């Protein structure tokens, strides 16, 4: 019992650490989403459907650790 | 109970090493928006909104993570 | 038994990490797409499917990671 | 109580980590408003307050991770 | 004989880390194939074989990971 | 006590991690400064207040990761 | 005996990190040949033979890694 | 005394993993030295003390860290 | 004696991990050979030279992770 | 007696994570130095003993990362 739910709270919290790359990889995607534009504006209905992808996809791995971590807090 | 809430406490600092991805994300993004700007200072009302998303999409990473360490906290 | 048990559920937490990679890696692969777009427009329809080959095999190795994950939880 | 208060100040440190992050990035965000500032002085004015925005925006995930660290703490 | 189980478990979980470089690597490949292709269409038949072959040697490394991985686990 | 005091120990140890990000950042201020002025001598006196704020506010990070440090220390 | 088995696996698992050096490194000489054939085809029979020897070094950092793995398991 | 006098060697040795940064920092602003001077040797002069500057601001982040594992190793 | 050994090993395996910076470093070098190399072919026989010190230096941070780990392995 | 000399042993291990450091930042200069005599050959004299500097004062952090490494497993 003790060993058990002490286990499954520390790996809870090391389960978030994946979602850095989330963090930093929606911020590249918008990034490359603002410099396209800047330096061809009339691009702007070609690219932002492509950053929304990017974002959702890259956005999609922090989602899964998320959920190790809701698995091991409650499941 | 010792174990778990020292389990509790170890996880909950564990869970904010993920906000790091905020960090240099939300800073990626204003960055791009910076040198966009520079670069084409008329792009500037296209290019802020998107800077914005940008910031909250990236930024809700790191809320997850708090969410997280906030649970093992007090949850 | 106990032991074990606690031993898989933080290997699990741990098997999680990798897929920061994936994450910063799906997103370059589109960084890629978009600043090539923009570049480029005529280039679209050849470096779309690159794109979707270089996320799925990025990806992919998150995925790897993950299934680690569940055999160690279930 | 005394592994409890041991786990308080080893997640107190562990706390700090993230840190690094506003570190980078408060510095990410003033690079590119020197280097954008170089290339278009007269964009200055428009800019500035951007950075302010970013960096402030970045510093606060940093404060965030301290805010557990002193919660640990106290 | 817990502790070695559990060993092999946790060991298990942190073999995985290393697949993060094989998630980044490849999508650094696709990157440069993209913007390769976007400035210089032309080129796309030399450098495409290129990159299939950088993906392969940089996911060579996620293999060896999952391989160290599996043999903890059975 | 022991293991209170050494958890203290190790907890000022971990709470350094976070400096390499203050050390990072510094180098990325002072690199677009270096780049900032090579690109454009004139705009000197305006960019190298820029690089002295960016370089106060990413050491303040590092501050707070000393800071941290030292409670646990003393 | 059963202790320092134990610690042979955690061992062996941690040793696998530092493939993920490898796996970024061989992309980024792939990455490098593919722009630098992009930009200058005609200069393909010269850089080939660069990057062969560039990431056949950095690969090898990565077989170092996994000596280390295979010596704690066997 | 034992259980601490550990913890105080284990920390020393966590205490350096911060030097990374400085490591990689101190590079960072040599590195933009190198490129300002090549695109423009006529500023050298000017931007070499600014790389001293940065430099030394960097490397500090890691003395700090350096002292943090003096004080735990002795 | 138990512990102590157990300590040699997982120290062994820790001692791998700085060799990721020669994994990177030696390709950031190479890398930038390939690129100069492609900017200007007639460098080539000056550059290449700086090629292999660079990757001689940036290795041999890998060299004395090795030789701890083999100290601890061995020693 | 064990547990002091397997925190050493541990410690020694863990002290040569911050030469990845080194590792990235020796080549980091180094790839400036290639890049840059690409550039503009004619600056070679003046950028070679630049790039010296940067590595030696880039591996110095490295040496003290070694220096606190050899200390647990020796002094
Ligand atoms: C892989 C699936 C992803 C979905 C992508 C969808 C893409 C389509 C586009 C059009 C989006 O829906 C988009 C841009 O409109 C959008 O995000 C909408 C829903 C959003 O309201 C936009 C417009 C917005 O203004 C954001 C910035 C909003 O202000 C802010 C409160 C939401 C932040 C956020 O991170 O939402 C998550 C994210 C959409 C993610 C997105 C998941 O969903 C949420 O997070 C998930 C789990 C995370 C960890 O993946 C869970 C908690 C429930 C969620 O709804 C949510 C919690
Ligand atoms: C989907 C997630 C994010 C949503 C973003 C929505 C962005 C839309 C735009 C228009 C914002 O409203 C924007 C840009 O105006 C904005 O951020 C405003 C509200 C903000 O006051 C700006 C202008 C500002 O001056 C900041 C720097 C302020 O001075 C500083 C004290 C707050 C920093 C901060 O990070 O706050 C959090 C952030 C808004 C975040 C952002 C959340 O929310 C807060 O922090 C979250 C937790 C963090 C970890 O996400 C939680 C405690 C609730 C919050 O109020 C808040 C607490
Ligand atoms: C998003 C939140 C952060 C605030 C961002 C604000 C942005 C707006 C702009 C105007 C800034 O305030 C800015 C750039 O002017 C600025 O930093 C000011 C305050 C500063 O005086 C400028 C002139 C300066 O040169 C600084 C770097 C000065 O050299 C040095 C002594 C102070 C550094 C510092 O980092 O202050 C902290 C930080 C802003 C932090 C970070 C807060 O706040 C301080 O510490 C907090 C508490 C600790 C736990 O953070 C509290 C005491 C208030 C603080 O003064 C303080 C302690
Ligand atoms: C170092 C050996 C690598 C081999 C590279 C070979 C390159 C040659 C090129 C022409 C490929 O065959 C290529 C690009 O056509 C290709 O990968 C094909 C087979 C693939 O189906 C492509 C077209 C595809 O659409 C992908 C995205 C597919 O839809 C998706 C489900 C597969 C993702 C994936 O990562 O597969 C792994 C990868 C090929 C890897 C790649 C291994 O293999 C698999 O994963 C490995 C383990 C991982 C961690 O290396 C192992 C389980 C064996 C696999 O089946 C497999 C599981
Ligand atoms: C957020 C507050 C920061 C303040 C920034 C102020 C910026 C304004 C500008 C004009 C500075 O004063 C500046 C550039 O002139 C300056 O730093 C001066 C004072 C400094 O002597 C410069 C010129 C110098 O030559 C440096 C390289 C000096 O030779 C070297 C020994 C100091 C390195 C150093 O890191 O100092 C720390 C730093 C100023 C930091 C910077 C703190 O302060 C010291 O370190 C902090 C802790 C660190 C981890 O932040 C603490 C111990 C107090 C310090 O004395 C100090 C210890
Ligand atoms: C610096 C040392 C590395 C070698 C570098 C060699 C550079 C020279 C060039 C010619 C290469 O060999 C190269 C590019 O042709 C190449 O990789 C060849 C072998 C490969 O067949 C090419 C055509 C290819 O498409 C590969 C990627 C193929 O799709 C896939 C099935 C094999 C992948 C692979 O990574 O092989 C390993 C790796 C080179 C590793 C890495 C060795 O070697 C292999 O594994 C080792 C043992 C394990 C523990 O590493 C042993 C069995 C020999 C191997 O074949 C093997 C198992
Ligand atoms: C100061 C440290 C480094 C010294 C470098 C000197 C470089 C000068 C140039 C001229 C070299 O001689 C150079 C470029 O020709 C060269 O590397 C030769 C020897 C090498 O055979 C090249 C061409 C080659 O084909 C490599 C890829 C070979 O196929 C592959 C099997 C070896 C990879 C490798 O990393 O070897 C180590 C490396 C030379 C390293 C490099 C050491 O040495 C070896 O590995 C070290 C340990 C590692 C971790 O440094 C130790 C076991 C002794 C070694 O022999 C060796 C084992
Ligand atoms: C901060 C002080 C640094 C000194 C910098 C000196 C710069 C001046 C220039 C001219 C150099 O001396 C330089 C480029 O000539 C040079 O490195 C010489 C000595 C070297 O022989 C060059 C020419 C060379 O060919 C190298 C690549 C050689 O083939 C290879 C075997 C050495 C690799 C190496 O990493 O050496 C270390 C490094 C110089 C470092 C350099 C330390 O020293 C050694 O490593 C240190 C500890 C490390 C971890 O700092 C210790 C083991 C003893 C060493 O001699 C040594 C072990």
């Amino acid at each position: 019992m003790q060993l058990v739910l002490a286990a499954k709270y520390i790996g809870a919290g090391i389960s978030t650490i994946g979602l850095l790359g989330a963090g930093i990889g929606i911020a590249i995607v918008f990034a490359a989403l603002i410099n396209g534009v800047s330096r061809n504006p009339s691009i702007k209905d070609t690219v932002f459907p492509m950053a929304i992808l990017g974002f959702a996809l890259s956005e999609a791995t922090g989602l899964f650790c998320l959920m190790v971590s809701f698995l091991l807090l409650f499941g």
